[PDB]
């Protein structure tokens, strides 16, 4: 005659969708689904801000390819995890967003109840789709949409309401056996028409000067080889976006990152391949794709991102997995690229390699370490330790880093994104190390690491192999802009403060680096330690420039 | 250096995406748009209220399979016709609004402009996607982007918003020849898995007692001989939904629909084409499927629509006429369905129908039809003369034709749907006749008909060959509610009226039918002539039952 | 022991505050609700939309300042009534709409429920506050919220969904009788401050040309006589906007409405009561004020819409007869308006009503009546009959009646309003029939009049004293427009057709008045019958201009 309850049904059914690990901040109505995911067994992170809890659950969705999961309370708890909810479909990155919520009676009638809020209705702009579990019966159901939703067609964020009546809830062990249920097949294989592939494979081999581009739907797409026998087989060549750097080795022989604006703006036939013709890309028109309409060959599994900003000459509707292993065998024993084309690329990345090579041995005085001498290290260690997750935001922490820390492996390099965010920095570093068990690094604009810094403490609280790498210029781009009136301190300014004491305050072990040697001894000593670390790196406060590469849409007076 | 402006490039945009037709109703900002339209050589449709021409463009886009188009203007237009699109959307019908709308500068500071609303906004819940072209260089992208979203995955309603201000824009005839461009592919095949197929095969292979459930997706997707094949060559017992109804004709051997209890609840395998399991299906649960979780196989172009209601045993995602010809391959050679189940909903089907037969054929006093023998009639004729659309809504009225009258033909009948929609009379009827060129009849609950009646006129006005046929009994179910008070008509009472005389006040033909005699003579002569007619069926106003099939939905009073 | 339902505490709670009529559709799930409605003794009016149920609701809002309730089903219902909610909001009229939904269980997971929709949420943009009572028991309190938001502070709609399982609750009669209350002063005074109305003073008795602009605010504040008293005490020429005609009579020595265009573009001081800055006064700015910042004077209850469009210089925050009874006091003893400005108006306005007259008596051909002699007609009869609704909405119809019919009474011209909305004629004529129990004249444009004509049919079900006057001219603005392709039909064109006999169709009493002799014996026999009428007056189709008075709103292409 056994009874379960609302609790007990939600931890089975997240199990049931392969759920063990949850990400979020406790308190009413939600605590006691916390501490028995725990007891079951499961781990939950808790953070100390729901925002960075959803960060990570964001990003833990990317890695893995099922959605990461966040738990918050009713109202305020709920918005600071809905912000992450937004920027996770924003990247197409599967998440579900759980939060406790109020009595409908008084929320309904707007009459004041504990933290009310419609947190269905305001998560809509946010997510995919926002349910809410209302009765016990439907949680197995509930919960399965909230999946399938999340990791079919575009992934995206899933927002589930669960009001605080749901869980004290009961019905029998034998009913609530018999309504949870695993899904069949929740991302599904999307394969595009023969004629598709042909339109394409016809653009391709007609091509004088093809280039592909790989954006991270590429990447979390996890078929790696593949997409590398194409790229191999073609001849063609490759640029990686921000997050696609790894999919194939970043030191490819056929990689062109190293001369994009040529390659884009010279080139006739693009081949995007998970990647939006959307701010990142220019979209698709202006100088830097040499003021024309190339021919796009573009696989998407969204059919209406096809034509969003350019005509596609060849679009390629469906997983990337499916479209590329057709697109091979539509191209199997055709030419490969043309050689001076290919070559004419290869000297322009040769020569640009060379260059910045020339930049990171420069030496620069103690405490006013430069962005390429400093990365210099981190690219030389990442080299010889491609297995870590490279965690990575801020202007000219960011964009500096793209350029110079080679990636060797996939779904390494986790950054600001689409919305250019900053704050995913903590968040990331968390899940990365959680589902991976492995090392990871961060290399944090200072600014940048201020917007979720206080996560230090949640990293050192459960011991993480984590390396906060602090790109200390003493402010937002620079840290040396004049005081505006007479002891007023600049809007951009930030103290050059010591990190490595607040990383310490939690158990964690600080350093300071004032020049490169002591950076890479102090970077190969925290990755080897296996232990949280922070490496107060001091870079010239007069290093850096407006908005690294993206400097050009500053809004400026010209009164 | 020639120019052109907004309103050409528009009408360029929408012609070069093959839209010809247009339903709306003029006036500021949008009635210039609508002459010059006209003045190329297209075809506008102006109807009495924007909800119909909403209903008309809804059901071209399900009938044509490329979207209806309806033209309103601002605030108040705009709301009447985002009403039809919210239905398209939520019957998967391609819809495209495109209103006019005020100033962005009076409008965003909510200042009071003419005709004041952030239609873009409004619309959001009601569509797919809701886009705003602002700028001349834009509409070509714009009006590919509406498109591509209509048609494309689950198909559904687009709203585009046109302000003021877009048309008298100015551009280069060059400059916009070059803007201008086809969308390749804008509704794409999505071909299923190789092992979703087998899944799916192997389920109706071990199958005792299968059936396959045709929805008006399955209608939609235009593949109507890969459907009958599969049902022909499986030997599988089929039903159809109500706009399901003749993609095989409805007298097919294997038609189980006559008995459609006795085979839903008694089904070990159910197999769902282009059909959700929603209320028109109970959910899935039930004394309707006789409590119990089916074994379902469902086909759909939406993946996340997968375990919305009950487990799916075999989910199939893709377009219909994709996965069908595979499912068709996959079971090539197995035996037919076991004989002695389909020859037991066989014998129920023929002992179902000698029992309405009776019913049909028995006589009434004059003015005192029932629903059998009134409706038998349009049976009669809809068998001889099948190339006909077929309009219908109401209660009994709907419920009883959709059992009566007998489609052998596919999306010829066009209905109520997933919101059981009263209004959808005389804009279905426009549209039907504008986009096939053919006969229309509708059977209209008088009740129904009150929801878009005034739209005769319309139907007169373009002199289309449409015959409306009133169920006049005299009200909303039943025309005979006793006065709640002394003096006091009852909420559910309606003028039995002169239906024929408003018709005529239009230059339509009036008949008023008082026996089955009287209605054949006057449908035969009606529909011959071609030309906008309008019978009075004078039906018994206690012939009807409270809300019809679905009365057991009501809410009633137990105190 | 008795146990009372959800459908009867909600009919007490409504009669609790003072609602004995509602305005809808009846369907599931709110029939019985209708049902007993009556059954208790309190009025249902059926109509044949629920958009037309809803203006009907809006216009009672506004004649009697407490708010008209509509009740509509689910999902398609509710669309159509919360279009006339959107339509009170905008316009400041106080009105529920209660609409029947379906089950949140299903809903909130989005599985397809009999008419799914959130219409709370939807309802959001469209009322000042969109409710919902879930639970018997709150049931007087949700009533009581939704009444006070709709008449205090400014006025407008709110919507109050009704879940289907909210009717079948039950409770003791004890309890329920325990629970039911009813508010205490729910639309407050609200006095302004003695410095707001000494600056709104000084402005005034300052003032070389001062002008007062009574809007429809004012009108529904009812303080007639303290109005009037204030402009004759100050002597100051006054403008009634659209439904402030009769507020004080038309025929007032000191109206300026027939110089209108000179009085605006001339006066320094210009006193707006209840009359906001928008559209329809050209927003403060233009040509129609002369290029210049007036000094304006602002009554308003609503504090935020001071400063909306132009800077306010003596702003008066307050209901309008607490604003007007210490602007008097505060003026009392001053001189009256300067005697040159006051004579130079009236000078004006004898002028162009001569001038008007002239018009009004010429003679045109049978059935080519022009806009000034058939209205003459209408204003010849309506100062001899003043205690009577004039309905009126069109182009040339709306803005030709406004011009010629003069009102005597305030609260009896209810018009197109704040959206220009074309569909609000006969719910109005139905609404004011009901709650005025005398009789209602409708001048219709013919276009506008398609929009709620099936209607006609509910005036006449009801025996409603109303005589539709149909401005017949076969055409939106003109009805000549040339066939923009060989036998294609114009956009603009409509069927010059008897819409007599289709009023007769119903029950009622059908005229022609082919001219002004024959409208005027029509229209006073139609009035003095007491009877549902329509006219069918015979406008000459090229009498008319594009859009009437606001013409140069249109956007025309310039290539
Ligand atoms: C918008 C964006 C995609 C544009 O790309 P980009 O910066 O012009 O190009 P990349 O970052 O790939 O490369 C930068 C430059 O270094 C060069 N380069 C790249 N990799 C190199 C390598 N390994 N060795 C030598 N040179 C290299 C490239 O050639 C390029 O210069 P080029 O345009 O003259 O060819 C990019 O700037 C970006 O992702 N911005 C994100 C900004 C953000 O969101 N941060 C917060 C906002 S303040
Ligand atoms: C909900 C719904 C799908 C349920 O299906 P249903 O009505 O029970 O089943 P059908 O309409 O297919 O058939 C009706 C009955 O007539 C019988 N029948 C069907 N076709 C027949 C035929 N041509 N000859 C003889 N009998 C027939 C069937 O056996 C069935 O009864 P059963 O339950 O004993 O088997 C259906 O009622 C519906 O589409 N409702 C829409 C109503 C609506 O929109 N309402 C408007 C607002 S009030
Ligand atoms: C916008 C609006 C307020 C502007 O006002 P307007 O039309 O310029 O002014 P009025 O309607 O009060 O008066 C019209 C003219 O007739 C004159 N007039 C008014 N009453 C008169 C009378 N009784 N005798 C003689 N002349 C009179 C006025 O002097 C004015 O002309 P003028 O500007 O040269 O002085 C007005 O046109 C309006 O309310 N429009 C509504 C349109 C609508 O919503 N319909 C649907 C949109 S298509
Ligand atoms: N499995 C998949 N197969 C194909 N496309 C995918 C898959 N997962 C995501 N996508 C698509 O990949 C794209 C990711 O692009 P974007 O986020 O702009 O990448 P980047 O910023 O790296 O260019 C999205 O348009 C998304 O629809
Ligand atoms: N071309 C297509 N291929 C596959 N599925 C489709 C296609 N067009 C529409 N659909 C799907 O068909 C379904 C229509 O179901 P529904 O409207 O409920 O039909 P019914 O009411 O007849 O059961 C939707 O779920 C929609 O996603
Ligand atoms: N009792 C009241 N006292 C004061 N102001 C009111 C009252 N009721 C409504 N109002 C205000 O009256 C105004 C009506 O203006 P509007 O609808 O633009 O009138 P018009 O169109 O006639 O100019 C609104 O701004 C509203 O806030
Ligand atoms: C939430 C959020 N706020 C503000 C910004 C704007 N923004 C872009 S970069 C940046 C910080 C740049 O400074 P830093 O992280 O220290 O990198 P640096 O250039 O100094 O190396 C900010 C605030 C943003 N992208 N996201
Ligand atoms: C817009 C809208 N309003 C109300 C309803 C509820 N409703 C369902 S059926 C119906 C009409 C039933 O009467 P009728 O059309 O005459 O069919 P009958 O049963 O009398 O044959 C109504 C008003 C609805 N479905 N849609
Ligand atoms: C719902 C809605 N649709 C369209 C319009 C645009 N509109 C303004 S007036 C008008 C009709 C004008 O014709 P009519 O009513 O016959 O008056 P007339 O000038 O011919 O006398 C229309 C459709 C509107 N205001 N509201
Ligand atoms: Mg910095
Ligand atoms: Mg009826
Ligand atoms: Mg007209």
């Amino acid at each position: 005659v056994e009874l379960t309850d609302g609790f007990h049904v939600l931890i089975d059914a997240l199990k049931m969708n392969d759920i063990d690990t949850m990400y979020g901040v406790v308190g009413i109505p939600i605590t006691n689904l916390a501490r028995m995911w725990q007891d079951d067994g499961q781990r939950f992170y808790s953070f100390r801000h729901e925002q960075h809890a959803g960060y990570a659950a964001s990003i833990a969705g990317y890695i893995e390819g099922k959605p990461g999961v966040c738990l918050t309370v009713s109202a305020p708890g709920f918005l600071n995890g809905v912000t992450s909810l937004a920027h996770a479909t924003t990247n197409c990155f599967p998440m579900i967003l759980l939060s406790g919520s109020s009595e409908r009676e008084i929320v309904d009638l707007q009459q004041g109840d504990y933290e009310e809020m419609d947190q269905m209705n305001v998560a809509r702009p946010h997510c995919k789709a926002s349910f809410r579990i209302n009765s016990i019966k439907d949680i197995p159901i509930g919960i399965a949409r909230a999946v399938r939703t999340a990791v079919s067609g575009r992934p995206g964020g899933v927002y589930v309401d669960l009001p605080a009546k749901l869980f004290g809830q009961t019905i029998s062990v034998e009913e609530a056996n018999k309504l949870l249920f695993k899904p069949i097949d929740p991302a599904p294989a999307q394969i595009p028409a023969e004629d598709a592939i042909a339109r394409a494979a016809d653009l391709i081999k007609n091509a004088k000067r093809p280039v592909i581009m790989l954006g991270k739907g590429a990447a979390y797409a996890q078929c790696d080889d593949e997409i590398r026998a194409l790229v191999e087989e073609t001849g063609i060549p490759f640029l990686p976006m921000g997050m696609a750097k790894g999919l194939l080795p970043d030191n490819h022989p056929q990689s062109a990152a190293a001369t994009r604006a040529f390659a884009l703006a010279q080139c006739d036939v693009c081949v995007l391949i998970g990647a939006r013709l959307n701010w990142l890309m220019q979209h698709g028109k202006g100088k830097t794709w040499g003021d024309e309409l190339k021919k796009y060959v573009q696989i998407d599994i969204q059919a209406n991102e096809m034509d969003s900003n350019q005509p596609i000459a060849a679009p390629v509707v469906g997983d990337i997995k499916s479209a590329v292993s057709l697109l091979r065998k539509a191209l199997k024993g055709a030419p490969k690229a043309d050689a001076e084309w290919t070559g004419a690329l290869k000297a322009k990345v040769d020569g640009n390699k060379a260059k910045l090579a020339g930049k990171m041995t420069a030496e620069t005085p103690s405490g006013m370490m430069n962005y390429s001498n400093s990365l210099g290290v981190v690219r030389d260690f990442m080299l010889a330790n491609p297995d870590i997750s490279l965690v990575n935001e801020g202007a000219n922490a960011l964009d500096n880093t793209r350029m110079i820390v080679d990636m060797l492996k996939p779904r390494k390099r986790l950054d600001s994104g689409t919305w250019g965010v900053m704050g995913i920095g903590m968040g990331y570093c968390v899940a990365a190390a959680a589902v991976t068990g492995k090392p990871v690094i961060a290399v944090e604009g200072d600014s940048a690491f201020g917007f979720s810094g206080m996560e230090l403490e949640t990293i050192c609280r459960y011991n993480l192999p984590v390396t906060v790498i602090i790109m200390n210029n003493g402010g937002i781009y620079k840290g040396n802009e004049a005081d505006p009136q007479p002891g007023v301190i600049s809007c951009t300014r930030l103290t050059r403060g010591r990190y490595d004491m607040m990383m310490e305050a939690f158990g964690g072990k600080g350093y300071v680096a004032n020049t490169p040697a002591e950076l890479k001894a102090a970077l190969e000593e925290a990755v080897a330690s296996g232990k949280p670390c922070l490496i107060n790196a001091m870079i010239d406060p007069d290093a850096g420039v407006e908005s690294g590469r993206i400097k050009s849409l500053n809004v400026v007076s010209k009164v």
